[PDB]
């Protein structure tokens, strides 16, 4: 379910990996269909910083730039057809999301910043 240290996080760039920005889509997704009120996915605009704590899973702590997209719930969400319009309202998030050995995700926390 989780990994639990304070600190031990070290600094990845957005390019040191493609997959950050899929696990980025896999939490704003997941995370926002939960959303109370939610008509729409949102989207990732910028992964703005990537963290990764491991022992024998991993940590990926992302903080994005995230969006509203044009992409009803009722569909299903799409990596890269799913994009937000550049006049949509952006707010900051930031994500902890732990993998174990077997591959499975969990969603530690998925927090925005008031805009």
């Amino acid at each position: 379910m989780e990994l639990a240290l304070r600190g031990g996080y070290r600094e990845r760039s957005n390019q040191d990996d493609p997959e950050y920005l899929e696990l980025a889509h896999y939490a704003t997704s997941t995370w926002s269909a939960q959303q109370p009120g939610k008509t729409h996915f949102d989207t990732v605009v910028e992964v703005l910083k990537v963290e990764t704590q491991t022992v024998a899973g991993t940590n990926y702590r992302l903080t994005l730039k995230v969006a509203e997209s044009t992409c009803e719930l009722t569909s299903t969400y799409n990596k890269d057809t799913c994009q937000a319009n550049a006049n949509a309202a952006q707010r900051t998030c930031t994500t902890v999301i732990y993998r174990n050995l077997q591959g499975e995700k969990s969603i530690s926390s998925f927090e925005c910043a008031a805009a």
